[PDB]
């Protein structure tokens, strides 16, 4: 990736093998888990298009998921190429030839030319848009992975509120929806799918209840105290 | 694909050997249309044939996360 | 994080992956323990708001607890313009906009804006304030994690003082009170909650008896204050 | 309020006599806070008292929309 | 209210007797049904607050609901007089002095004065806001009048989709929620509160269809998904 | 609607209470029947989208058809906009915008604005278009209403021709098929679906003639109940 | 508070004891807030939990005054 600024003009340095070993270990440990998606974004530095494919290409077993993701990348790249900064015909000598959908990636762009269009004149966010398209593909992979819907999570006869809540958050994490929609649902769905004993406690919490107060309210043994007879 | 072999193992086995392709991009696309129903077991082949031509890998993957494996529970919504 | 002193002005760089791996493993095994809180303060030197946000988003198993922390940051951010200065709105050309409540974190302001106001004008403690709010969230998580209370914790009949005192210290960490009040409570606590075998020798050290003297007495008696018959 | 008379029946009767009262608007409003609970039955009164001080007619109606019958688990027919 | 344009400038005329008698009969016939809310807006031709207040003042038996509506209107007037510009106390000669929150009300205003601000200086939208407040209060009344709510709707063992959806359409105008939420609720509610026989039919159709297509699918299968077929 | 022209310029008058009551009552008593479609044309004197929309919104318990109809209207408005995009976007100063495909909808444009493009500048038939879209929605609704289909009609053993012909013509109302196709079907269906006793009479009458002649013969032969039973 | 002991006897007994405590006000206020609910009888404790956190003795006593007896219902003794 590209790095250096205050100590001089930026230079592309080769990505660390320690990070590659960690990526292989993360894939082996939990390939399809949603926590991988921000981890990839967090580890990503100095976006150079060629380097962005290293994570995709150094994958082990689950190659099929990456290949499905490439079709999503192709669809995004083509859509960008035809509807957004579209260019076709002649352009003046010396110019960086207004990059096409395939050229944004390392697929039809060579490194010295690619580095040249990144450092000669003010920044071009070619790696950043490509990285966003990868997140859009990763969002699909967690949806494909998921075996349970939001409504499938219920609290069984002898199942604690703690472990019921854990499952609800786990399926909510893979739900891929609006912030407002998730909140608006969360207020009723937990009460709807709760076991009778805990449901009475939850039902009398009342509208506009914070997660922090829900945590403090559900902290104790949950024995005798409240009586629902008003809703 | 064997009768007790899950669809995901079969897909991983296909993509894993497809790394060693040593052949044209045109040929890979052309093969991908027929190969999935062609090398399928009889249990999953009926669904793959039901989906039929004009289906993308995302669409097929979505459909196939509904059928599961042998002795499993039915998926609906 | 922003780092550099001796070589010149500070530059925004990424956290070490080697350190991230070390952080991830302790969080996997000791998730709700207070022993990970000093590690967060020590390792978060030169914090940049976006980078702090990545840590919250990359949560695994202990995800449900982290969601309460997400709510707490939003409430603290709101309080920062309602209880603390709202600071007008309109601003003359050629000034860096200045940070509102949500601009303290990564929610509304960009990385270029964050680095800009910390470098161009005298450093704003936005990373320190967000770090302070995250630590406040960790204290709340520790508080909700706690399973027992000071009155409830009583030494078992076959239980030794060394294993009982550990439970008292673990319980005490989540109590959040002033040191003078904690001393005032602690003063009679050991003889109050001790078992009958322990109580007879424990109260025989003189008036009150300081905790180091109680530990000194505990050393000489051996085991639950009786030789053999442990199990 | 009788044994099997719901809040809806009782409140309609209370406003029917209030139509003919012919009194100061402040006095009618000021009296209303005590009158509604004063002439209520003990089963209904316990939940009305549980709402606590400073409760509006809208808030009372909202509670009465979930009280159930003339008090839950007691026959209404 | 005030009417006329082509024949000359606006003249005051009282509300029609058939409209008032129909309004009395509709309340006797249909009570607080949601269908009365658009009908009331249509019947109340010409928004002059004193004349509009006459419809409220002529309501019979269901007086208890009117008290809550009257207090709701008073709260809305208080909100209007506070949040939106309050304006200066004295005014320049020739002007009629701009209406306050309490001036909308029949108690504070005189009819000659009220007509004056709708025919001398540029028309103040007093009728539009007074009706908006009444409609807002009527919206609260349908919630009180409701005998059931959307998550309490459930398809019975022998009920066809027609019986289930007849009940859903009857409580649809008691929802009073945002269109965004309502679209999401419509997509989710129908499938999850359906009976097992109907669930198979809905499952076979699957996502990616219009309301008409789903209705057509339900129409073709007959009964709850099959029934008596003596032909 | 906008009333008259002989006395002078057109004047907007809100929909008549008697017509609104009659419309609501007809919808209640005849439900989703094919006979409601010409009644809608009959009770819609003067066409304005907002006024027409109000009539749909005044409907009682029978809300389900109105919701389906409302979705159909939205599709037609969307269709008109993509079918005709020629006048889309900004217009020269002095022109009052003029209707777009969505402006035809009573839920889009304002009442003064609607009258503007119906008589203050070149008349666009927006109300007549809205009525036509409503009729298309009603044509779709009668498909749902229908309880029996043409080839499943079998005349009972003691059932006379008068019940059977009435059922056939009533059933045929909701098919919307062309007259040439209907006339071709009418030629053979009458003898085909007939009971054995009436079938021989139709066979005896045979080829040619007309409906009046067939009915004349049928009316003249009398009921199926004989007094010897040569039938 | 025992099974038949009322709040009036119980609060008075606490204050009789509290006066001889000879200690700082913050410690007194801190122990007062949680102790009364915890050592209350199950019947009264349910009502105290329903009333819940906030305020001081005045509002809490005002609520207890209206609740009456040793919990349960009025029309026992």
């Amino acid at each position: 990736p590209i790095v250096q600024n205050l100590q001089g003009q930026m230079v592309h340095q080769a990505i660390s093998p320690r990070t590659l070993n960690a990526w292989v270990k993360v894939v082996e440990e939990k390939a399809f888990s949603p926590e991988v998606i921000p981890m990839f974004s967090a580890l990503s530095e100095g976006a150079t298009p060629q380097d962005l494919n290293t994570m995709l290409n150094t994958v082990g077993g689950h190659q099929a998921a990456m290949q499905m993701l490439k079709e999503t990348i192709n669809e995004e790249a083509a859509e960008w190429d035809r509807l957004h900064p579209v260019h076709a015909g002649p352009i003046a000598p010396g110019q960086m030839r207004e990059p096409r959908g395939s050229d944004i990636a390392g697929t039809t762009s060579t490194l010295q030319e690619q580095i040249g269009w990144m450092t000669h004149n003010p920044p071009i966010p070619v790696g950043e848009i490509y990285k966003r398209w990868i997140i859009l593909g990763l969002n699909k992979i967690v949806r494909m992975y998921s075996p349970t819907s939001i409504l499938d999570i219920r609290q069984g006869p002898k199942e604690p509120f703690r472990d019921y809540v854990d499952r609800f958050y786990k399926t909510l994490r893979a739900e891929q929806a609006s912030q407002e929609v998730k909140n608006w649902m969360t207020e009723t769905l937990l009460v709807q799918n709760a076991n009778p004993d805990c449901k009475t406690i939850l039902k009398a919490l009342g509208p506009g209840a914070t997660l922090e107060e829900m945590m403090t309210a559900c902290q104790g043994v949950g024995g005798p105290g409240h009586k629902a007879r008003v809703l």
